[PDB]
């Protein structure tokens, strides 16, 4: 079956070792996807106008028994102990995301407020439920909490479920089902107030045209979750967003607001994210393409490689030049045969590759070529830099001139 | 000018008791942080690092066989699993070692210069703790350079001059340099020392660069370069650091085939060169007691209308300038402007754009200074390109 595992090893993406179960060690090549991933994320947060934040590592047992994880979490949470005290390194954002707003008097007029963070967190799964980059211990979250007013709730919602197939829609997943997942066995807050949750996100879903099932006592312990599958091109099933209605953890840390009547308030908490572990999602998309990423995600874009000693200088010039225009450009100046370089770079997945021969020198073009063998012949530098451009810039799926 | 009030008044980050030493970084001061990851990722680009990321934490057995264990375990915070032990990791130099050491390396690969923005612990006496410059939870702008022997001097002075490089860019005026040389506690024969620290003192000197000796205080491994940075009390902090090492590299098994088809060891050149972010942020806070250059402040532009009859028009010139790249915020509040003005001005925002009547006919803008210096009427397209152009320079001014 598609392996990300073997696809990693092969373009030298990440590797694991049981020296650190459950941890990526990200190699040049797969940090660069996390990153690119990491860039596109924050597009879409500034076009939806959210703050971002970095919350500490880790934080007082004290502090995570007042929110309900230690009865709820304690035996997922990874402890360690200074001078006394213990310490819980964190499994979630939300907690920390409190304390930044609990930081100074808030108003009704600072609502709706949404806080997003890369958010790295640890949990101790099981060992034997470990696999890849798919079920880690250290995962990074795409995560964010909105607080807001109940008045609110209908507009945040709907956002982020927006959200969701705006961001899948750019990775060419269009094919998406969605689920309730009702009230837990062990869970805080009254039935009333969890009727009331429910309800909620039902009425978003149902005012939205979208259908779903229910997944009964699959929410989380502090409220009810919409959660998101995507379908990849092999047909297979991924859970990865969830959206997720607390009206339980903001009371518990003594967060307000003061309202329009000068009344203090509790705010609403929306939990959310759309990618899920961007380690997970990272995996899935390895998958996805085959090793083919788009020109966006590519590690590498570009590979320009010389004839022979002849045309160095010329190849040097011109991967300075395209670096300059913020491509990920290499070059290959090795002693080889012009086609054990196009080999290595083919197989690496590289989508174009521009021979320099002695006539290329002489013209000032280039000659190029595709990782699915396509033979783009010669061209001018500037047209070359300036399509590559537009290719990144537009994050397109496919590279030039196809179906 | 306290890093500590300043951060309060201009809401980038806060602790608190629950997490000593642990910073929670606000949208403003998160926003300072991701500039300075910018910034030095373009000139790492120029210098062909690689960027890496490895894991919090990994197995006891690990730290034990590159000495940590032995030379570091106060100052580990440890945690457990299944009944194995681990370290949540004080430093990134390990983690480097196990990537360089998946794949067969040969001396065409070297130099191989990896860096990583490294989230590290160490468990700091809570009473040695205080503000931004000494904290817990830490970011290192680490990297580490395999090379062979005869390699050694030129990536030192490549480390030394990209440390005065980044150095100019914020205008530093003091840095003191520190020869440290071998701790009480140390791995590796006084040899190895001997000509660690020779290769360090002989690079210091092939720069003309003036230094002290610090008796004492290298790291356990080997000697380091110190880069002195001093706080608006005086008070001496390490940022830039560049070291030597020939020690972790056989005790993890690390190895290249030669020029001549003989397995080697690969000598490990340690460096940060703005040393902790965190560390590195109190610093330009004070430096610059709050009015950080245009490039690294958190909100570049405000601009605010007087009544709600100009909203449309700031809301146009707002998307305007967030589409043209800059940090750009509307303030439409049924504030007066005075009171507009003051709280941007406190905040240390760059710069004010005002807009009446008057400008919503004209299609310009009345522009101010945190400085409180009244910059007149401007047409929008010149304030985007002063602004575009200041930023792209990261000058210092204006
Ligand atoms: C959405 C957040 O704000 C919420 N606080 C949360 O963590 N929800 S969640 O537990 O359902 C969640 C969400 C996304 C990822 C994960 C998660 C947790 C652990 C994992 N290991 N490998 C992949 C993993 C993914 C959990
Ligand atoms: C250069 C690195 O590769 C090296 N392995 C190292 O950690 N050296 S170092 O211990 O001297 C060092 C370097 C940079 C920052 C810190 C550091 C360590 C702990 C801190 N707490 N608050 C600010 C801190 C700064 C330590
Ligand atoms: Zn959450
Ligand atoms: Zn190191």
């Amino acid at each position: 079956a598609r392996d990300h595992r073997k696809i990693g090893k092969q373009l030298d993406l990440y590797h694991m070792q049981e020296e650190a179960p459950g941890m990526v060690f990200w190699h040049n090549d797969g940090w660069t996807i996390f990153r690119e991933l990491e860039v596109f994320v924050r597009s879409k947060l500034k076009e939806y106008q959210y703050q971002e934040v970095k919350g500490p590592f880790m934080m007082d047992r004290v502090l995570w028994e007042k929110t309900g994880h230690w009865d709820n979490y304690k035996d997922a949470m990874f402890t360690t102990s200074s001078e006394n005290r213990e310490y819980c390194i964190k499994p979630m954002n939300c907690p920390g995301h409190v304390q930044i707003f609990n930081q100074g008097l808030k108003s009704y007029r600072d609502l709706p407020l949404r806080m997003a963070e890369f958010g790295s967190c640890h949990r101790n799964e099981p060992s034997g439920s470990l696999h890849g980059l798919m079920r880690v211990r250290g995962f990074t979250q795409d995560d964010a909490h909105i607080f807001c007013t109940e008045e609110q709730i209908r507009d945040e919602v709907n956002g982020c479920i927006r959200l969701v197939y705006d961001m899948y829609s750019t990775f060419g997943f269009e094919k998406i089902v969605v689920k309730l997942s009702t009230r837990p066995e062990k869970r805080i807050g009254s039935d009333e107030m969890w009727d009331r949750a429910e309800a909620d996100l039902a009425v978003a879903l149902e005012e939205n045209n979208i259908p779903f099932e229910y997944q009964l006592g699959e929410g989380a312990f502090y409220g009810p979750k919409i959660e998101f599958t995507l379908y990849d091109c092999l047909d297979r099933a991924w859970q990865c967003g969830t959206v997720q209605l607390d009206f339980s953890l903001p009371s518990r840390l003594s967060a307000s607001y003061v309202g329009e009547d000068n009344e203090r308030k509790v705010p609403v908490m929306i939990h959310r994210a759309i990618l899920g572990s961007m380690e997970r999602f990272i995996g899935i998309l390895t998958e996805e393409f085959a090793g083919f990423f788009p020109t966006w995600l590519a590690p590498v874009q570009v590979v320009i490689m010389n004839i022979t000693d002849s045309q160095s200088e010329y190849v040097n010039e011109l991967t300075q030049k395209l670096s300059n225009a913020g491509i990920r450009v290499k070059a290959d100046l090795r002693n080889e045969k012009i086609g054990f370089k196009i080999r290595e770079h083919t197989l690496r997945r590289v989508p174009y590759m521009l021979v320099c021969g002695d006539k290329e020198v002489e013209s000032g073009k280039v000659a190029v070529r595709t990782r699915r063998g396509k033979d783009l012949g010669s061209m001018d530098v500037n047209e070359v830099i300036e399509k590559l451009q537009q290719e990144i810039r537009s994050r397109s799926l496919k590279q030039l001139e196809e179906l």
